[PDB]
């Protein structure tokens, strides 16, 4: 007779349910898993065609290129409120929620096997024309909202009223236009065709996405619950829910639906997320002096004065000293070595 | 109950800001992260068609192939100055900025989702035909200017005014022509179709690029802030910035925008860089003597008079002596040195 | 002096295409706020 071993140890489930469950006070080594999802905002013309953009626009003239919101797919964003972790942070080492991992996938890929609804004909008596062409799938998870940077083709494009587009588009906007810095803070608001996550700055969020242009590139998608993604950074930390909030943003133009007519429209599917969070110990950034200042500015005035800042700062120079140094022979510390036209 | 862990110790940011900040007097073990970027140069025909080449030209007889600069996309380049670190450097310990890591990404890929603006129709009531076709993306990060090597098809091409092209096209320029070694020293000058990083030589810069040629190859690009690239060489030394300067170079022809009219023209996108620099200790491989030689001959007496060197040296003989020896019998004897030892032979 | 000068895109001054530079020296308990808010005018924004 052989003896059946003790079953291995596994993390103990404390409670399972909806977002409410978050509310249970857990230990410090607790950790949680959040399964949420996002619907796509492809345009949603009427209330029958969801996950469909409005019929798509064709050869508009630059000067008169004014599309309608309904034919402008936008980034889908959303925020998951998490429980404040530290009670009286009267003192120092507090806890923030850290996004560590994420599993994600596109809900309903199979759905594109209905070659029999509005479908245009493949040919003669063939099946219908499957969805295909240019597509973009992207997502991101982070401890603050998604920071963007606008770039577009044809800055002269007039943008639908309800959207949020780069302002003061110039020709430079057709390439890197540093002014077009924004933040994804409104669902179905920022047209994917005007924005891309600003690399210069998403320090507390991680994103990924790929574009595949093509008149008829075949969508390819994998569905599996065996794959995970890490959000840890080089120091081994993931996004930090600064404001005890978790932000999810995603976009999924699976491609183009070619109606019977020959008209085409963007299709999107929703995306899933499973986010693992842990209680991470940080160095309380927010406290006292900041509330101090927070306050004092309310007590004193804001003065609209001459520019001590930015491009037009009337501050010509600032020097900062710390210790002492042997008296320097050359007072204008040759700092850089001077290569312009030498 | 449960003790709030002590936080992890991570790198202390001393200061963030624009390039000037680079100038903070930091220690031997600090480092920085520089986030620059480059716009692309496809040609930029009018002042509204930034990111575009001039409407492209098709069939042209090899002989009569004179394209315009506005049609020729060029490599984009730039130099980031770095503060000299030896400023208060100790003895003969000399330090240089070493590029360790880079993160790059193409900016604005989502923009190719405006299938509605000058687009030729996909078909009937279709949308616009998206940008596609041959594409080339490349970049490089180095401690010196990017060294080129030119090569082309149709050496008999008449290259526009404002461009740097290979000098003295021969047939061998259509294949390996050694006379075409150059250097990317001017932005929007060297047109991509003529040059490529010369492999034989870029010994202090790393580069990468991929040509994906086709009448309608779909571009595929990813955008992610999770990926890093290492520039460390086989010895764990990335590009050293010889002259306290950092060289970034890149190219991104995403493909061809096809006009309603059916005219095609290249599209490009700016590219981002994030280079991580550290303080590397190196040795001055050269001698003071050789250094001063500069000031000296660069600034003292230069004289033009009868040749003491060359094949016309009016120096007829030089003998050298050190130590002594027993009086030799053949005074016309000859002592010489091959490539190592001392030969002693009679003249005849 | 020996190195060739390069006329290239602006990484310095008024059009510096250098968006940002960070410099680090030692270590520090993991700061709770990544874009190290230094000035107060820069709160939220």
């Amino acid at each position: 007779p052989k003896k059946p071993k003790e079953p291995v140890q596994v993390p103990k489930l404390v409670i399972k349910g909806g977002i409410e469950v978050l509310g249970v006070k857990t230990g410090v080594d607790s950790f949680t898993e959040v399964e949420c999802f996002l619907n796509p905002q492809m345009g949603n013309p009427d209330e029958h065609q969801k996950g469909l953009s409005k019929s798509l626009a064709a050869e508009k003239q630059f000067t008169d290129d004014s599309p309608d919101k309904e034919q402008l797919p936008c980034y889908s964003v959303a925020r998951i409120p998490l429980p404040n972790i530290n009670e009286d942070l009267t003192c120092g080492n507090i806890l923030m929620w850290e996004a560590v991992t994420v599993k994600t996938e596109v809900i309903g890929v199979t759905a594109m096997l209905n070659l029999h609804s509005g479908t245009q004909k493949t040919h003669e008596n063939g099946a219908g024309k499957p969805i295909q062409g240019s597509n973009f799938h992207f997502f991101a998870v982070g401890g603050e909202p998604l920071e963007l940077q606008g770039v577009l083709a044809n800055y002269r494009t007039k943008y639908p009223a309800q959207t949020v587009t780069p302002k003061n588009a110039t020709v430079d906007s057709q390439q890197m236009n540093t002014d077009h810095k924004a933040v994804l803070d409104k669902d179905n608001a920022y047209p994917v065709e005007c924005w891309v996550p600003d690399p210069s700055k998403n320090e507390n969020t991680r994103y990924f996405g790929t574009y595949t242009g093509g008149e008829n590139v075949p969508p390819v998608l994998h569905i599996t619950n065996t794959a995970t993604t890490v959000l840890l950074d080089e120091q081994g930390v993931g996004p930090l829910c600064k404001a005890d909030s978790l932000y999810v943003s995603a976009v999924d133009i699976c491609g183009l639906f070619t109606n019977t007519s020959g008209t085409q429209q963007w299709k999107g599917l929703p995306r899933y997320f499973k986010i693992t969070l842990r209680k991470r110990s940080v160095k309380n950034p927010y406290p006292i002096s900041f509330l101090l200042s927070d306050l004092i500015n309310r007590r004193t005035q804001r003065v609209d004065g001459q520019p001590m800042i930015g491009m037009s700062s009337q501050v010509e120079e600032v020097r900062v000293y710390e210790d002492t140094e042997e008296l320097p022979g050359d007072p204008d510390m040759i700092r850089y070595i001077d290569e312009f036209g030498q």
